């Protein structure tokens, strides 16, 4: 149920879909083609099912990392924007929407971790990681702590680990090299050691999670926290005078958080590919098009240079973009599952004292190959099931041989 | 123990073994060496078992795809024909008998898919795939269908898929590259799209198998079919005036069917390697030698250039050879099991509408990796079993270690 | 917990720990740093367990092949000896203590297979393998056999196999190549063929193991045997007049036995890295240092050039070194487990007549890959077990949550 001569668009419920419909309303007035915007529950899981059969939306809006799995399954169509339109967006955002050399989606919004500080407790935020231990002792005299952030998830701790030479997958020649993993290098060694040093010197607690860290900052117990744009609304409600700035540097090198890019992909089964190209390139990815969506729900930092400069007036957004350009793009390959599994264990075991930094990171490459073996055989058996599925419609109590 | 001084040959029961024995009788008259020709049941399965221990025949006759398995186990010997003898057979036939660079067998016969048409219904067969949809609805006015062939097996559907650039594995410098798979490329994409287009436009049924297609052509219900030389005898009995020609062209490019080559391999355990070479090169692979075998049971297209030119006077055999030269050789590598499994699913799902052309072909590497892992497990546990036999036969209940 | 200021060393119970303690006593007198030498049971098993948490010894003594697993886990520290000190030891010994390019331990002793002959029965030992069948016929008239050695283990049979062209994995500039396996090549083919020829010509029995071979030589039933320095003491007790010489040559090429190197590795978690370097380079690896250890329990051949020449005056030790230089270093890579499993089966089957030489070596790639995936399985399920247990003890309700 695609239906040619019209566009049906899928976008998550927490996004500005009403403003997107306004863009589609503008699109209808110029070309005479109606645009329907739908927001079904769990559309990221519904899409691969329906798009395989040849159904689903013409355009889908989701994070770029999930789009890699779609392009693997051949559900997304290769987009054809020329050199001039590619210059309209930030050059790095184009790397997020790439699979097997081909461009598969249009970058819309950019999301990344930033440093959030209490202005009343600390009007001058630190530029380096190394001055935070010294800052903690000075704030402990006033019954406060310098920095509290989520330590359970690798996503939050990676900016430090990365900062000086850490890397999950080496991005070279428009592709990720799965044979080159930078979790066991000297840069990642130093970053995690510094984090562990912060813990054993009582500057941070190893048991700290999202709930503990958010509550601590919103009550004004800690001076600084590391969080994304999604948490801004909760800090606004707590009346806390907060600022958002660039992440602290480690060994003179900037922190490298993972970059999440909200993207627009065209279904491969769609017979409205050139119409989707017209809508996305010339109606949505313009100053008006993004403004209409942003006013319904804030898009944060955007991929379009012209409108990003406009939004930059908000220093929070400017910091989101600055950390993103200093960070690295979330790899869209399936091998990322094994990476998260390995690094999560690595960080937890290093922080708790179960394993040393050198040993915890070394075991990560072993543990990553382990998840790979489980996954490579996980889908080997679901394939065996599907082979015996067809062996029931060919030769049975209905037709033999 | 394969008893030196004489030759023992294994060849399938459906082949011209009596004619081969006549070649052996001629060999015995010139050199004084007796030649035994045997045709045991399931000899393709019996060979790896007895050849490993040091037994079995001196020479074995089978299709080349099974010979890649025998070469892996090191059951076949490396043959040494000179440049002069290699020019006697078609250059491409030597690519079928190559494993790890070394030549392992002698090419004898050549099998490939061809286009078979009803002369009474259609005297002028289409040269392109693109003109078949238009030709169908003309024949549908007379209550007939243009083309009906097996769509369940990938072997039959591959010629179209391969045509524009699909491939199994890249063949370079006499070596297959298992990392270079061409099922997901644009050439294979267009081939399958056209096939799916034919089905949804009611020109073909998605659930058409071998039997339905064979029965339809033999009763004169369909104008065309795609099949090999093995099915000719059934069309002969049906009294249908049939012709065999080259496969249709897709996008100006020829169809590429897989080429099966009947080959003669020499056992590595054989003490009569010179006598096997002498018999195969100077006695069998001559006009006389192949004549005797062909008269007992037809070989189809042959590897020998001189005898093929004589057989090409039969327009059916000339068509089988023409399709083979245009097509690709069936890879002899073990990765082919994974290939067939994945492509079969890909085509079936694309034809039925379970998956789009793009999605079905994309899932092929994922489906091929499934067999790969499953074959690894299959040989992993059978290795563990035969290991535990070593530690229970040798080392227990009557001994400790020895 | 590795205390600082002092040194603690782990070395196996069957080694000269008392002599090593004397070196530590000398170290204490010059520097004022006390050295403790401990010999705990199954220290090779205990080291990976305690060194991962940050405990264990400062220095560990074991065979180099086990150290490859330690370097993978990041339990060993990279040693820093200059070019001048590297020239003090035999060049090849440094290749045994190398992992991923880095040097991970100090070579101490060298252990290799040698040809042991009864000089009463045979004063002139054969220099070639080819002349052994002719020698057996002469000795069978006197009711004796020419050669009897272990055939059940590949370690003993490999020297013959390797000599013409066999190799487990190709050693290059950096490390080992796990793709290039030389078990199926022509050189290894010929080597095993000759061994099978010896068995079917009734010169050797396929059922001969370590016990049968040792007993036959110590009673004086067989003229020759192939064994290491470990068996010398048993031949001493039997009063048999015996000599140790170079292994016979096959096709003019020397027999290539695997070389075992006893090595001293520094713990990565050690706070005494310079002190360990000082102790090992300047105190142990000297004429004086090794002599003390050698006098407690013999080291056999040594890595140090100066002390080896002095020990070479023993014809048995000089022969062990000569075979080692002609032979090949035992690979420290984990892929070796699969190699042993495959070759063990290949040789046994070829010797019993169960398979031909060609079919035996060809099947080796199959059962080597079979083990490879079988190890990947038990490694993968280790991860699952430790993951599901780590998430429960750190995430649950009952008694918590
Ligand atoms: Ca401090
Ligand atoms: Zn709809
Ligand atoms: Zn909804
Ligand atoms: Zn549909
Ligand atoms: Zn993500
Ligand atoms: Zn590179
Ligand atoms: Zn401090
Ligand atoms: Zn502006
Ligand atoms: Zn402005
Ligand atoms: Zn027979
Ligand atoms: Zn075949
Ligand atoms: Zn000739
Ligand atoms: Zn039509
Ligand atoms: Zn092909
Ligand atoms: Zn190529
Ligand atoms: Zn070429
Ligand atoms: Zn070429
Ligand atoms: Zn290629
Ligand atoms: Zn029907
Ligand atoms: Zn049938
Ligand atoms: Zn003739
Ligand atoms: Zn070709
Ligand atoms: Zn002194
Ligand atoms: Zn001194
Ligand atoms: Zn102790
Ligand atoms: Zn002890
Ligand atoms: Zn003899
Ligand atoms: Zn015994
Ligand atoms: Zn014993
Ligand atoms: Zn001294
Ligand atoms: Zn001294
Ligand atoms: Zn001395
Ligand atoms: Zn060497
Ligand atoms: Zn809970
Ligand atoms: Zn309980």
């Amino acid at each position: 149920k695609i239906e040619e001569g019209k566009l049906v668009i899928w976008i998550n419920g927490d996004k500005g879909y009403n403003g997107l419909a306004e863009v589609g309303k503008k699109f209808e007035k110029d070309t005479g083609i109606k645009v329907t915007v739908e927001h079904p529950d769990k559309l990221e899981e519904k899409f691969p099912q329906v798009a395989a059969t040849g159904d689903g939306p013409d355009i889908i809006f989701w994070a770029h990392d999930r789009f890699g799995g779609y392009a693997q399954s051949g559900l997304l169509a290769e987009i054809t924007p020329d050199k001039a339109f590619q210059d309209k967006l930030y050059p790095f955002t184009w790397d997020a929407v790439r699979y097997n050399g081909k461009l598969i989606a249009y970058p819309i919004a950019v999301e990344a971790l930033s440093l959030i500080y209490n202005k009343d407790l600390l009007p001058n935020p630190p530029k380096t990681w190394e001055e935070i231990p010294a800052l903690d002792k000075e704030l402990k005299a006033k019954g406060k702590s310098a920095l509290m952030f989520n330590l359970q998830e690798p996503y939050f701790t990676w900016p430090l680990i990365a900062a000086d030479g850490g890397y999950a997958f080496k991005y070279e020649n428009g592709k990720y090299d799965i044979k080159d993993v930078g979790v066991d290098n000297a840069g990642a060694k130093a970053g995690l050691t510094f984090l562990v040093d912060l813990i054993k010197n009582k500057h941070m607690n190893a048991d700290t999670d999202y709930s503990i860290a958010e509550a601590a900052f919103n009550k004004g117990e800690t001076a600084m926290t590391i969080n994304g744009p999604w948490a801004w609304s909760n800090i606004d409600t707590s009346k806390v005078n907060y600022g958002v700035t660039v992440l602290p540097t480690f060994k003179g090198q900037p922190s490298k958080p993972f970059v999440g890019v909200l993207s627009a992909g065209i279904n491969a089964a769609s017979p409205n590919k050139e119409l989707a190209k017209e809508f996305l390139e010339n109606y949505l990815l313009t100053d008006e098009g993004l403004e209409a969506v942003n006013k319904d729900k804030p898009l944060g930092a955007v991929a379009l240079k012209s409108y990003e400069e406009e939004l930059a007036k908000d220093p929070r957004i400017a910091a989101t973009m600055e950390n993103a350009q200093k960070g690295e793009i979330m790899p869209n390959i399936p091998q990322m599952s094994a990476f998260w599994y390995a690094v999560r264990t690595a960080v937890i075991n290093a922080a708790s004292g179960r394993q040393t930094v050198d040993a915890a990171l070394a075991a990560a490459q072993t543990n990553a190959a382990a998840m790979a073996t489980l996954e490579k055989l996980m889908k080997a058996f679901e394939s065996l099931k599907s082979f015996q599925q067809q062996q029931q419609q060919q030769h049975q109590h209905q037709h033999q041989q």
